DNA sequence: TGCTTCCTGCCAATAACG
DNA sequence: CGTTATTGGCAGGAAGCA
């Protein structure tokens, strides 16, 4: 399934096909789905599927529209981080990845995933 | 060259367990 | 039914793309 690198007391895990390495053995078996296909991750709205279930999750939310992301200085909502960020930082001149929390995410309402 | 999707360390929520 | 194992949400940078 996968080898150890060790660097300087470090320990990576190494992906047999692809050879990429991971910190976390977590990520790898995560990440070698893609490889092996084990599992099936297939959207509940139409054909496709995926190797990973986080994947699933964003292609769903974009079949039911919600826009979890939302801008605390003048309110628009985005589907995800990446407009919120871009949306943020060209209107408001502001980066949400400094100091100060200039979004909020709403948990998901419009299917059923894990809330926290 | 701006969407679009992908990626993975971290760890909370959930499940399996015994 | 607490304790241990797994799942997958998330940020935000990377990669892909027409
Ligand atoms: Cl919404
Ligand atoms: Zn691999
Ligand atoms: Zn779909
Ligand atoms: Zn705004």
């Amino acid at each position: 399934d996968h080898y150890e690198l060790i660097v300087d007391g470090r320990v990576y895990y190494i992906c047999i096909v692809c050879k990429r390495s991971y910190v976390c053995l977590t990520s790898l078996r995560r990440h070698f789905n893609i490889h092996s296909w084990e599992k099936k991750y297939p959207c509940r709205y139409c054909e496709k599927v995926f190797p990973l279930a986080q994947y699933r999750t964003k292609h769903e939310i974009h079949h039911t529209g919600e826009r979890r992301y939302q801008c605390l200085a003048c309110g628009k909502s985005f589907i995800n981080y990446q407009f919120m960020s871009s949306h943020i930082k060209s209107v408001h001149s502001q980066d949400p990845s400094g100091d100060s929390k200039l979004y909020r995410l709403h948990p998901c309402r419009s299917l059923q995933i894990r809330q926290y």
